[PDB]
């Protein structure tokens, strides 16, 4: 299969202009499609996950145009719920930010649509969202395994009292929040127990407000939504650079800098992953904050032991950065790593051991003891963009690393290796 071998990188230094945020991009596209008016999105991410959303919108009849680099998108809002019949199949790759929000949104009114995706997506849970949608009136059928895509959506979500489990995925609540305002009746969304990864709910509410809708958030335990609302185009909207994508570059400087500055995100960002910078600071790196940048400068690197549920995606970057830290690092409260692009606790533990680390794969945590020196390994990537990006950091040592299926980074960051190369220096 395809592979890329990264030569040892002596030092990193430079500036990277970040690709757009995947989380913001897919929310903005769906809201723009539902909204009245023309929305112009700039700094939109061009990656597999966004392409699947764009293709779904095209299939649903939404009109839009894209600039040459696909980062500027002019969307003609539909002025209401999207519709299709005949069990139209929408193929969503392995994009959770397309699958979960569309699973909910397409329950408005009548419809006959099928949502499916890659094999792994048929193994990523969606039952708790389906349960909630059904409580609100939706008719949903599991075409294969109960609790997983593919789903046949036949509409009917009118609102009412809806309970949802948010203990493993915040995306189920996000999907309900974006959908409820357009339902004919008011909706009260009750969180069954605890809610995981709260920052993504804040991103959803932030985007909804940009598109003209606000709801009543009762300490994240219950959300009161008024029905009969309409989303409205914000005119021109700038998509923040991706803070999760930024993690690799900031960590690279913490390990081998130099100073690396990422632009497109700053202290005012709505993304929870900007807090990844705080972790590097706790490890001994220096961080500088700007309006539209975050930079990291090499200091030292000490192991840490902390809960990472607030930044599950960027947290993976700490797992490989730990190979360069002094002491044993423990990342806790990351059970949900198991239900993402791959089971990341199993994958991270397996690949880290290949370069020499002693690793304890806990059920919901990972403990990493770095080796005195890293060794060469051919890293398996599990169709997971972040496995490829996290392990690229192994090359900030005296050993090269070979990454299998490097193009898997395209899920969120097609140009990843060219960007890492941009800040890689020989002297
Ligand atoms: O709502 C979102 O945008 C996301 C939430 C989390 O599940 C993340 O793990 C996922 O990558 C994106
Ligand atoms: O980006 C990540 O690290 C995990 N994404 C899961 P998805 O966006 O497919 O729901």
């Amino acid at each position: 299969m395809e592979s890329l071998t990264l030569q040892p990188i002596a030092r990193v230094d430079g500036t990277i202009n970040l690709p757009g945020s995947k989380s913001v991009s897919n929310r903005a596209l769906l809201l723009a499609a539902l909204a009245h008016g023309k929305t112009v999105l700039t700094n939109l991410l061009d990656s597999d996950d966004v392409r699947h959303m764009l293709n779904a919108l095209t299939a649903l009849g939404v009109s839009y145009t894209l600039s040459a680099d696909r980062t500027r998108c002019e969307i003609i809002g539909n002025g209401g719920p999207l519709h299709a019949e005949g069990a139209l199949e929408l193929f969503l790759g392995n994009a959770g930010t397309a699958m979960r929000p569309l699973a909910a949104a397409l329950c408005l009114g009548s419809n006959d649509i099928v949502l499916t995706g890659e094999p792994r997506m048929k193994e990523r849970p969606i039952g708790h969202l389906v349960d909630a949608l059904r409580l609100g009136g939706a008719k949903i059928t599991y075409l294969e395994q109960e609790n997983y895509p593919p789903l046949r959506l036949q509409g009917g979500f009118t609102g009412g009292n809806v309970d949802v489990d948010g203990s493993v995925s915040s995306q189920f609540l996000t999907a309900l929040l974006m959908t409820a305002p357009l339902a004919p009746e008011d909706t009260v969304i009750r969180i069954k127990g605890d809610l995981v990864s709260k920052p993504y709910i804040d991103i959803t509410l932030n985007l909804m407000k940009t598109f003209g809708v606000e709801i009543e958030n009762q300490h994240y335990q219950q959300f009161v939504v008024k029905g009969g609302q309409s989303y409205q185009s914000p005119g021109t909207y700038l998509v923040e650079g991706d803070a999760s994508s930024a993690s690799y570059f900031l960590a690279a400087a913490a390990i081998k800098g130099g100073t690396v500055k990422v632009t497109g995100i700053g202290r005012n960002s709505m993304q929870g992953d900007i807090r990844f910078a705080d972790v590097l600071e706790k490890m001994g790196a220096t961080i500088c904050w700007g309006d539209d940048y975050i930079s990291c400068t090499r200091g030292e690197l000490n192991a840490i032991d902390m809960d990472m549920n607030h930044i599950p995606d960027a947290a993976m970057t700490i797992a490989t950065a730990a190979l360069f830290a002094k002491g044993t690092t423990t990342l806790r409260n990351i059970y949900n790593w198991r239900v993402k692009e791959t089971d990341r606790l199993f994958a991270m533990a397996t690949e880290l051991r290949k370069v020499g680390a002693e690793v304890e794969e806990g059920h919901d945590y990972i403990r990493i003891t770095p080796p005195e020196k890293l060794n060469f390994a051919e890293i398996a990537t599990y169709n997971d963009h972040r496995m490829a990006m996290c392990f690229s950091l192994v090359a900030l040592s005296d050993t090269p690393v070979t990454i299998l299926d490097p193009k898997c980074t395209a899920k969120t960051f097609p140009d990843y290796f060219e960007q890492l190369a941009r800040i890689s220096q020989a002297a």
